[PDB]
């Protein structure tokens, strides 16, 4: 028999394994030869896999990278002009490596060059909330200062964008030990905590949705015509430049001025966590001075995509992604995740030698600079849009596999809350006291639904990872799923070796999953779910679970404006037709469910199965949101304050946020309603899809 | 048997003379109580006739309408401020109509209020070229003055929009008899001229595509979110007015200033055709005053649609839609059109009485308030774009049946050239002296194409009717054809009695056709459309054929940029990618036809009739033109100078209109070079969707 189970029992951690030891010996950072040289081994691996065809899709996008002979660090200067201290040039590199050629050291990608100089303004994380505090509680001004903010909580170019808009003429970015030192384990290379020499690397643009900065709505091609750098989308306007805590503590220790306003803002570096402005008396004469070298530069990328022809819907496309390109090694982010699609590759073209064909066509992609800001999924995506919108039934995502070694965690569509719960109760759970249980139980267990008994968390889809243009912007089904650490306000702040030299080979087997049993379980999770895509009769979605979220989401967003109740009344703001929509959507979702079930007619199913493919394509507005194109769902688009976190009715949500602080209520209330209108109209065409055609 | 030959012998000439009578007896204007009671007598026959289900869609949109007690008229106006001469508040009414209440007095829609007084200037035709000829050539500043310019050669709203531009405070339209006067025939009622006391309404707005000028994006249903007045889409911010050649007459006889610059801007009127400023010497002194009172009001209008559901393809739609609203009694525009429909839906109803069904859904659609800016359709298509662009297969516009009784005129997609070209083939002529002939013989003698010997005339699809949003926001293949005059330069002007209360059912009874033949003819084209579209097994379009137009818009875009090969050198302009694009989508376009002559498997039939469906769709782009958000189609766009006419490439074409004239060259033509590169990628993405889907 060729079926799930067949699928499923071929793939084994040992290949897993080898494939990450071989994907983790060298640098692959985007653009590199390194990374090329990457890209055309999976191509021919992909090919002798079984694959029908697999090509590299390049495009020439803006990259960004320090410079070699002029290196980027920070300097506390004293009234002379002596540089009395200077941050590193480089991290430690790790046991066996130190001979590693082409490490790239730590730098904040598409950092504008400058030398800046100024007094430290320290701003806890460097979210909306802090600037708030800060500018409104504290009477604090950034204007001219440096800030210096702590990683986590938020995508870094959220803080960026933050700190700008504060008027600060350059960004520190460190990493508190609070944040990335978890209580009680050893520093790499003898655990996996962060050593104080090691820094957090990352791209600090704020995209929203654009994909390459200088080509916004079309592919980077031969003969792309391209923006000057300065109408570029996205790119930072001050220097900024990322730290360890040993060298954060050294220009933190001196900081005078207010005291922290309260424990929220306090690390666990022994330091006051003073926010300054300037230095105590004695050094109040001293400054910070950056010195950022680095240099934009339009480098190509490599794609590699594979497809394997579907038997039965040859042009309905189940879509399996994730990147390649890595900081430096790559051991978790994202080789964790490549050498899962790798083995799942291998076990589908296993089945296709012995004459198996999926229903639908599969496409795998190993995408290349997801870490400059989403570039070749994007670029791809925008290359074959069309082809995607009307064919394109689902993306599942595969970066970092693991991020703990706790319990499984899962961001997708309401279309898939069913295809999840049903898969995971049919896979084995592979923690320590639940041998001979169903993953469902292992997981609903240590991740309980906030919602509903016997149920497991799953989150809304944000940002952050290669999914994003084909959910916010296409309307493509989207899903994702890892496994995951117990710690709930480490959320977005990724595990404490994240985007360092010390995420290796080693850090995996030693101390996440020696036995690849993790790694095996979200290849059997994210593989299993592209099985059941490209493989059942019927679309395996439920559109009646679509209208549960949709009740939720509008009862949370009518509760935040009835925080202002006399302006509700005052501008007659009216939730009606949204949660008549809402309504309408739950009554025709579920006869729409009653058909489904009901209908040897290869046209109904289809004409059904479309119904289905396009529900999710239904939220999508053409007009974009409000100054965010890119971003076109209208249930959920990634937070304004933060990337990686999804917001649902973010138009609504977005005129709602922080209204009281606007100066002409009648305008900013206007907005509010015209954003309901929006939402209510587009639940009900989506709701529209699923009646009777004719 | 139940064959097109069954439909189409069902149509009879004396049905539609009977429907015509019974549509023009009394005015049907947008947004009154006769157009509502009319919408409901339609809605109840065509249930009558036979449809699954006809149903009412209304919306709630901003129309305009004179000021019953306080009447729009112009004067000339003496140094005292006493009105020597003043225009008509009403045309003389046809015989036997004189006591026909509710007939609307000409008038420009929604112009604004005011009452400007000036010194007129002549404009011509008031097209782009025409100010280009007074402000660079004559010298002559239209700024604080009053323009006159004569209806004809462009739609009005493009002249007023000039006119605003060129810095006019209100602009008078008139009807010239060079342009409205057929030699040797006699006004009406004892011909088809138009009288001196004639006039045509219509309506002066810009909008570009947006529909109701207050909802933008979204449809004017009950719950709509209406922008304010001053944010409005399209309104002209300086008084108009339409008059007659008897007192237009009497505001051009005393022209002065500068004598017309050439033959190509005088008239038949027995006056210099002086361009002014101003009156000559004696009366140097008078002025010219507007009065205009009228009110833009918010209107609830009615569009009947009806279902006829489709055997096999139930989720396949086919629309065939016209207007039902006119200005006065609507005898041609859009009676001649409506009257049509309505037989065509008897004759598919009585097919559907004795068991067929089509292949495909047949909807049919009654619009409104077309006359006020194709504000039904393009509401309607708002509501159900995602419905539409996910199972539209094509339009088929019916408005005005006859415009002439001379031959075809038909404009189109190049996906139908030939199916129009095979079922012409099939039908007889209905013209003297091609008894016994095809229609496809007389009108290709008639009106032979300009490019191809044997072939006739088929023109591109610009704007001024209901087609539009299904073809240039939407991509929905979409055609239209009438019977017309032979009177070349009368192109874009209309039959001399259009908009006219003139325009009755005895004119097209005893002057147009009084067999009803044309009108049958008409009804066989536009039916026989809708009949192979719903009931062929493969969608009768042919992706070659615009492959075949492509290579021609390429090589005249190509032509214009060649005008100035100094800065084509200077900026390396190249067209390369486009010509490359063109030449793949010819060679991809030509293996795709291969493959659908060479395939009993309803997967691949139907994955191949979604290819030849979603190939108009490809031309698509999400972003739209410049400034022009709600015109999305790459290859056609209505021409910026003149909605009515069709441009192709249009974003290159307006990149490179009078660039030579920019201020800023190299800025000019880096946006030409951005446009080509749009082009050349959409045509490439295009042709992509035609190769083998796996
Ligand atoms: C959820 O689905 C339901 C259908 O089950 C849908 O109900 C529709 O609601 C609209 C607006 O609420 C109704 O519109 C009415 O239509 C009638 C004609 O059928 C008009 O006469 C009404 O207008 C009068 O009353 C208005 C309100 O007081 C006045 O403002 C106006 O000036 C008129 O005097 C009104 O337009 C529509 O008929 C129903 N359709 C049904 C019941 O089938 C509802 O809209 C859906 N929700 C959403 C958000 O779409
Ligand atoms: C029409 O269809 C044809 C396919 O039949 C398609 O041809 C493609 O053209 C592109 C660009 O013209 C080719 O791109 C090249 O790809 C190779 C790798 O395969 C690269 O090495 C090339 O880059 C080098 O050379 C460039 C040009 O001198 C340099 O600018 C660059 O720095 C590199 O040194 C280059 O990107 C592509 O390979 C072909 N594909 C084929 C032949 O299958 C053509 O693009 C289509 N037309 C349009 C408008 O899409
Ligand atoms: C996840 O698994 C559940 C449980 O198997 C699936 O739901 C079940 O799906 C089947 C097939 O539609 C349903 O069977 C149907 O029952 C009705 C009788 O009410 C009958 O008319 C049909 O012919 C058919 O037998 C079954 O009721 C349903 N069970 C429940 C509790 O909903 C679900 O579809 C799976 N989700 C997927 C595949 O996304
Ligand atoms: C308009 O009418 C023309 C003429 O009938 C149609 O073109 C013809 O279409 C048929 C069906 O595809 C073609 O027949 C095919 O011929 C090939 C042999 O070359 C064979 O492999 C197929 O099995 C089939 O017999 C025919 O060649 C073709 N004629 C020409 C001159 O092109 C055309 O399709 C009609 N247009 C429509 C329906 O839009
Ligand atoms: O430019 C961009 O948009 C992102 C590029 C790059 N992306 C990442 O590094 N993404 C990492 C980020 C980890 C930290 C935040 N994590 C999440 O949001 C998250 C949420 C749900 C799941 I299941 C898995 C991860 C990842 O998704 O694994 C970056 O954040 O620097
Ligand atoms: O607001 C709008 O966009 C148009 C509203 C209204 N539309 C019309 O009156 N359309 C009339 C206009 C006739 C004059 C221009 N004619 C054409 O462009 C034309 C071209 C090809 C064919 I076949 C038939 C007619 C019509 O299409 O029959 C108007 O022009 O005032
Ligand atoms: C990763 O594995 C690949 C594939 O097994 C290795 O590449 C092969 O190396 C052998 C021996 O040098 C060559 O003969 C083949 O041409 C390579 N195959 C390819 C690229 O498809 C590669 O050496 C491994 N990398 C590491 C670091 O172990
Ligand atoms: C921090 O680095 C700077 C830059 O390399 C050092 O300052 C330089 O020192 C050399 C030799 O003393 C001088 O010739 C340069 O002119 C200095 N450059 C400057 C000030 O930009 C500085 O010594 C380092 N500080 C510490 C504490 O190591
Ligand atoms: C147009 O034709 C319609 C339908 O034949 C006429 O409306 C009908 O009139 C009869 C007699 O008054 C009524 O009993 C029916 O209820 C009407 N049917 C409808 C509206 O569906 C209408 O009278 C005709 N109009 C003109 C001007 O002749
Ligand atoms: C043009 O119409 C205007 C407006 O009705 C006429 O002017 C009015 O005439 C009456 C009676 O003579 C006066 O009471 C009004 O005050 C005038 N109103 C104005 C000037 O706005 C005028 O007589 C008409 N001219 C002609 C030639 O018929
Ligand atoms: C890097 O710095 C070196 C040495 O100071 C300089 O010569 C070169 O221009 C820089 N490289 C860039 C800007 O890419
Ligand atoms: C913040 O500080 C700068 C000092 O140059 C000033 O321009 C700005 O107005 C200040 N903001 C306020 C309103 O405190
Ligand atoms: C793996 O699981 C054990 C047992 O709970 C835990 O103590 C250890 O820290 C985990 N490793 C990681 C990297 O989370
Ligand atoms: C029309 O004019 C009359 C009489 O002068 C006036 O009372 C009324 O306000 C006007 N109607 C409108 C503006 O709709
Ligand atoms: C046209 O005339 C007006 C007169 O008020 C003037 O403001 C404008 O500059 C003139 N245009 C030119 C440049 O001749
Ligand atoms: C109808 O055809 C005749 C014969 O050519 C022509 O003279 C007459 O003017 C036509 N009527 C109209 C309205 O064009
Ligand atoms: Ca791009
Ligand atoms: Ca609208
Ligand atoms: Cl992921
Ligand atoms: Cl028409
Ligand atoms: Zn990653
Ligand atoms: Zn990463
Ligand atoms: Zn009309
Ligand atoms: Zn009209």
């Amino acid at each position: 028999k060729h079926n799930m189970k067949a699928f499923l029992d071929e793939l084994k951690a040992e290949n897993i394994k080898k494939f990450l030891y071989n994907f983790t010996q060298i640098p692959h950072l985007a653009g590199t030869e390194q990374n090329f040289q990457l890209a055309k081994q999976i191509q021919s691996q992909w090919k002798e896999f079984g694959l029908d065809s697999v090509e590299l899709a390049h495009y020439d996008v803006l990259l960004s990278y320090p410079n070699k002979t002029h290196p980027n660090y920070i300097s506390i200067i004293n009234e002379d002009g002596n540089e009395i201290f200077n941050t590193s040039l480089f991290e430690p590199p790790p046991p066996g490596y130190e001979n590693v050629s082409d490490i790239v050291p730590p730098f904040s990608a598409f950092s504008p060059q400058g030398m800046p100089e100024g007094d430290l303004v320290y701003v806890n994380y460097a979210r909306t909330e802090d600037f708030f505090k800060l500018e409104r509680d504290m009477k604090i001004n950034c204007s001219g200062k440096i800030v210096i903010a702590r990683y986590g909580k938020v995508f870094r170019g959220n803080k960026v964008k933050n700190a700008q808009l504060a008027g600060a003429k350059g960004v520190i970015l460190y990493s508190d030990p609070a944040d990335y030192f978890a209580p009680g384990v050893k520093s790499y290379p003898d655990g996996w905590n962060l050593p104080g020499g090691g820094v957090q690397r990352g791209n600090i643009l704020n995209l929203n949705g654009a994909g390459d900065p200088l080509t916004p709505g079309y592919p980077a091609n031969e003969y792309a015509y391209r923006r000057g750098i300065a109408e570029a989308v996205g790119l930072p306007s001050i220097p900024v430049h990322p730290i360890g805590y040993y060298d954060a503590q050294k220009l933190l220790e001196k900081m005078g001025g207010s005291a922290p306003p309260d424990s929220s803002w306090r690390g666990s570096l022994k330091v006051p966590y003073n926010v300054g402005p300037g230095f105590t008396g004695n050094f109040s004469t001293q400054k910070v001075k950056m010195h950022i070298h680095s240099t934009n530069e339009v480098t190509r990328i490599y794609n590699v995509i594979g497809t394997l022809r579907g038997a039965v819907e040859p042009d309905r496309y189940v879509i399996l992604g994730g990147h390649r390109d890595s900081w430096v090694f790559g051991g978790i982010d994202p080789q964790s995740g490549a050498a899962v699609v790798h083995e799942i590759v291998r076990s589908f073209g296993t089945l296709k030698k012995e004459g198996w064909r999926p229903r639908r066509t599969i496409l795998f992609a190993s995408w290349d600079a997801e870490e400059f800001g989403l570039l070749g999924s994007t670029e791809w995506a925008e290359e074959n849009s069309r082809l995607l919108q009307e064919r394109g039934v689902a993306y599942i995502n595969a970066d970092s596999s693991i991020e703990g070694n706790y319990t499984l965690r899962v961001d997708c569509t309401p279309l898939m809350y069913s295809l999840v719960h049903n898969l995971t109760k049919e896979l084995k759970s592979p923690d320590e006291g639940f041998e001979g249980k169903s993953l469902y139980e292992s997981w609903t267990k240590k991740s309980p639904s906030p919602e509903f008994s016997g149920m497991p968390r799953i989150s809304k889809l944000g940002s952050g990872n290669d999914f994003e243009v084909f959910f916010q912007r296409l309307g493509i089904a989207s899903g994702r799923a890892r496994y995951t650490k117990n710690w709930e306000t480490n959320k977005f702040s990724g595990y404490p070796l994240y985007h360092s030299v010390y995420e290796t080979y080693e850090l995996v087997e030693k101390f996440y999953d020696p036995m690849f049993k993790y790694h095996l379980t979200v290849a059997q999770v994210r593989g299993g779910m592209v099985f059941e895509l490209a493989n059942s009769i019927v679309l395996p979605f439920d559109c009646r679970d679509y209208a549960v979220v949709l009740r939720k989401y509008a009862d949370k967003i009518y509760s935040i404006s009835m925080k202002h109740p006399q302006e509700m009344k005052t501008y007659s703001v009216s939730f009606d037709s949204l949660f008549s929509a809402v309504k309408n959507f739950t009554e025709i979702a579920s006869k729409f469910s009653e058909r489904l079930q009901d209908f040897s007619n290869p046209i109904v199913l289809r004409m059904m199965n479309d119904q289905l493919m396009f529900l999710e394509r239904a939220f999508i507005d053409p007009l974009g949101l409000p100054d965010r194109p890119f971003y076109r769902h209208v249930i959920y688009a990634p937070s304004s304050h933060n990337k990686y976190a999804g917001e649902s009715f973010p138009g609504i949500y977005d005129a709602l946020f922080d209204i009281e602080s606007k100066v002409d209520p009648s305008k900013a209330w206007g907005e509010v309603k015209r954003q309901i209108y929006v939402a209510a109209f587009t639940v009900q065409a989506a709701a529209e899809t699923l009646s009777e055609v004719a």
